[PDB]
């Protein structure tokens, strides 16, 4: 109770050293936070490492928001006891002082919080390797107030900027709605401490992936509310901007009744010809139709290899591999052009993708609310029109040029059709009722998806024909090696509310799957590592039986 404060570095009881620090944070950018230097007693946190090291046993964890080593699942075995720290006196010791009344009384003075729990301490301890990340969020649960990060990497040696594993802190556009790219990025040495009040719509933030192979090992923690009557405590004393929209148009008349009158291999020669610009012929066949069929009404799910023929496999792959290897992909929201749009908000998702609609970039409130005001729909033929259109000007440089895009908007229209339409009711037996299609990049190190269930169409809710489910297609046009373990991310999958698919990035693939209220999906981040973007086209349909 006395040699407390001697355990933190003396600066830090200082009134002009306190009253400086508590500015710095009220004024602070993009909202409240802080850091501190050299926090603590250093051969203490030297002890403190020394004892992670020799002592706690990190597990690799990966979800769809994270991959990290971490120490804290209990009914692991390995599973980190904070009851039981016998064989870690030093971090014992330092739980202690940074809960003392004495730390929280100038923690909370300067981030102006107010009153903040000795008696509920929270704290763990994670390291994070080459790949390890944790994506977009808040951090609001519960009962946390301040979330604290003290750092511990190799003491002797400073961690750098290209190892990854930066704190990075999102704006907000308007509230809950932080913008896709971070404006300040913190490179954490030891005995540095991040910090900030846990703020319901503002506080989002991240953790760079790791690049190089180091161990960033850190404890995270929180500051809680008081219990009742703690320390005198007494208690009290959108969906709409998400792009893309989950939204589906419904189709024509004249495109329902076709897979009506056909449902109750009937299409025609023409109908095949048409197929066949686009299909391989493996799956045009009779036999490969039943094949398709089968697997369908046995797994409601097909995952078919080889779905496009080798023409346009091949003109794929050229132009995709070209805009890999020869332009500047975008790697922020601002640089993002036509026909392109970056999905958000990043606490939800980011990649970048064609929806045909009219162009939109999402750096202000009132680029948002002009397009809230203005919903358009898609138009591909007059995407492309757009294109030609720029790509004339400037003049289709190796460097420049939208092959890519056009041959994928192409590919958009096929599937668009009337025939493809009735390709697919026929190997599913059912009707399409409305579409929605995408043209989807996920960029290397930067774009991902979050689990999350499909979408059902309020207005059709009533409706007792349409399956109370969503039929969603992917299209993967991925080209480059080494997605196959998992470790580069990229992956789509579908589990349950265990796991229906599991698929890396791969080449001319095309999986179908029937959605239920409760089924779950997401494409998993992608590594910065990773030999090239993941691209493929999101197709999702209301359905009804016949
Ligand atoms: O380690 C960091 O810098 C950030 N950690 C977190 O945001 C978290 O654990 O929720
Ligand atoms: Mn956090």
């Amino acid at each position: 109770e006395d040699k407390i404060k001697g355990m933190f570095n003396p600066k830090i009881w200082d009134k002009t050293f306190q009253d400086g620090l508590k500015k710095e944070i009220e004024d602070s950018q993009p909202y409240n936070w802080g850091t501190i230097h050299e926090l603590v007693n250093d051969d203490l946190l030297r002890a403190v490492r020394k004892e992670i090291e020799t002592e706690i046993h990190f597990t690799k964890k990966e979800t769809d928001i994270y991959r990290v080593n971490q120490s804290g699942d209990l009914a692991n075995l390995s599973g980190l006891d904070w009851d039981d720290l016998s064989r870690l006196p030093n971090l014992f010791k330092l739980r202690q002082i940074l809960y003392s009344k004495q730390y929280r009384d100038f923690f909370g003075y300067v981030t102006k919080a107010g009153k903040l729990s000795g008696s509920k301490t929270d704290m763990s301890i994670n390291t994070y390797t080459k790949g390890c990340h944790l994506l977009t969020h808040d951090d609001v649960i519960g009962s946390r107030r301040i979330s604290f990060i003290l750092y511990l990497p190799d003491p002797d040696r400073k961690w750098k900027s290209h190892y990854g594993g930066g704190l990075r802190l999102f704006p907000s556009i308007l509230p809950n709605v932080p913008h896709s790219d971070p404006s300040a990025k913190l490179v954490p040495q030891f005995n540095q401490i991040a910090f900030f009040k846990v703020l319901p719509g503002f506080s989002f933030h991240d953790v760079e992936e790791v690049k190089v192979d180091k161990h960033r090992l850190s404890i995270q923690g929180w500051y809680h509310i008081p219990q009742v009557g703690e320390e005198g405590y007494i208690p009290g004393e959108l969906e709409d901007f998400e792009f893309p929209k989950d939204e589906r148009n419904i189709l024509s008349f004249h495109e329902v009744k076709h897979f009506e009158k056909m449902l109750k291999v009937k299409l025609s020669e023409a109908e095949f010809t048409y197929l066949s610009q686009y299909i391989s012929p493996e799956h045009l066949s009779s036999k490969g139709i039943e094949k398709l069929q089968k697997q369908f009404v046995e797994n409601s799910s097909l995952q078919i290899e080889s779905f496009l023929n080798d023409d346009k496999s091949e003109l794929l792959k050229k132009v995709i591999k070209q805009k890999e290897l020869e332009q500047e992909c975008p790697y922020h929201s601002k640089d993002v052009k036509a026909p392109w749009k970056t999905a958000i908000p990043p606490h939800k998702a980011r990649y970048l993708y064609i929806d045909g609609k009219e162009y939109r970039n999402f750096q202000t409130e009132a680029d948002i609310l002009e397009a809230l005001n203005n919903n358009d729909l898609p138009n591909f033929q007059f995407t492309k029109d757009a294109i030609k259109i720029i790509s004339d000007a400037s003049g289709n440089s190796r460097e420049n040029n939208f092959d890519a895009e056009l041959a994928l908007i192409d590919l958009a229209v096929f599937h668009k059709s009337t025939i493809f339409k009735k390709y697919l009711a026929l190997l599913t037996s059912l009707c399409p009722v409305s579409e929605q299609i995408l043209i989807r990049r996920f960029r290397p190190g930067m774009d991902f998806t979050l689990a999350t269930k499909c979408r059902f169409n309020e207005l059709l809710k009533s409706n007792p024909d349409i399956i109370d489910a969503v039929l969603e297609g992917t299209l993967c046009l991925t080209p480059s090696a080494g997605w196959e373990s998992g470790e580069l991310g990229g992956y789509e999958l579908y589990m349950m509310d265990s796991v229906l698919i599991n698929d890396p990035p791969a080449w001319n693939t095309f999986n179908l799957v029937l959605r239920d209220e409760s089924v779950l999906e997401f494409v998993k981040y992608v590594s910065w590592s990773a030999k090239s973007s993941r691209w493929d086209v999101k197709m999702k349909w209301d359905v009804k039986s016949c």
